């Protein structure tokens, strides 16, 4: 009934570190995400077959933080995040 | 080459698919793609149902949304997107 | 103090059959990974596609996601005209932002 802007994350990561992920996103205060499993994927590290792809919804002040917070570990491990511009009812 | 367009990204519970699909549909939605299997926090067995539409049918199909999502979990993401032959849509 | 660059995002959806040549097309293109959502359902013009009741699993739709540089997206969708023009399915081209320009181009 009128849209608001947001952006959207993309987190794209190895399953076994979930946790880390899902807690670094509560401690920025996201109020929700939703996770897709079972994934595949070609990367620099060439295959897969897991993968798991966090999508999170969030205020765009809250991009730069979370970006922030997992700059080490991108940096250390497989893994990719696509910010998108998304609207909300 | 590419004609814009918009994308949902509607995320529910697997119970309620029926009547999103629905919605879709008698609206002149005329595709959609379901990812299955979804974990969530969030209020988004979760399921997300992926539906580009003409920006015309935004409206109309959030009307639809809105009373449904105020009594059940879940959300909807708009997204731009672009489209080589919007006739398919 | 992390600047954002700006890329192209494809969503590809088609039968899991034509996955092989679908990857193939990113590969010569220059696309530097893609990311592969399975056992999917739609509802096309022609039909309900339900991988949940496909015998093979690798015959349900599928998924493709690929982060790409905007000058590869004419060059892709080239490629994937004839195929679609003859075989289920569609993409979506999304723009995004990427804290790392050379990981994707
Ligand atoms: N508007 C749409 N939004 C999302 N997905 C779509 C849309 N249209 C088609 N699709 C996806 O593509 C698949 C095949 O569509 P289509 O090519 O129209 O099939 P058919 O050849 O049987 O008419 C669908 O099952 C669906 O997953
Ligand atoms: N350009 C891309 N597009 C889509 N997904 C990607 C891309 N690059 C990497 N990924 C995903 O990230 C994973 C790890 O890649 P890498 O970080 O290169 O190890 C891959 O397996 C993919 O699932």
């Amino acid at each position: 009934i009128k849209l608001y802007p947001l952006k959207k994350l993309e987190i794209i990561l190895e399953g076994a570190h979930k946790e880390f992920a899902t807690d670094l996103l509560d401690r920025a205060g996201v109020k929700g995400y939703t996770i897709v499993g079972n994934l595949s994927g070609k990367g620099s590290h060439g295959m897969y077959e897991a993968l798991i792809m966090i999508i999170a919804a969030v205020p765009e002040e809250l991009v730069g933080p979370l970006l922030e917070g997992f700059q080490p570990f991108f940096e250390a491990h497989s893994g990719v995040v696509f910010v998108h511009d998304i609207q909300v009812g």
